[PDB]
């Protein structure tokens, strides 16, 4: 698995973190996604990174590959 780190913008509450996690986990091949709420970052283990940023954008939040 490859590790992809994302900066996240637009999170207001811990339920924004679980929403972003759900959105990313819906992408086939994601083997783990954990959003660090305080760091406003996602750590994704994936089996291009732009499919992951699009999952976040489609869920209503901004992501950027780090
Ligand atoms: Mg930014
Ligand atoms: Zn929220």
């Amino acid at each position: 698995a490859q590790t992809i780190n994302l900066q996240l913008e637009g999170m207001d509450c811990t339920s924004c973190a679980s929403s972003i996690e759900r959105a990313i986990a819906k992408v086939p091949g994601v083997q783990s996604c954990q959003v660090n709420f305080a760091l406003e970052q996602a750590v994704v283990s994936y089996h291009t990174p732009q499919i992951l940023t699009d999952a976040v954008e489609r869920a209503g939040y901004h992501a950027r590959v780090l």
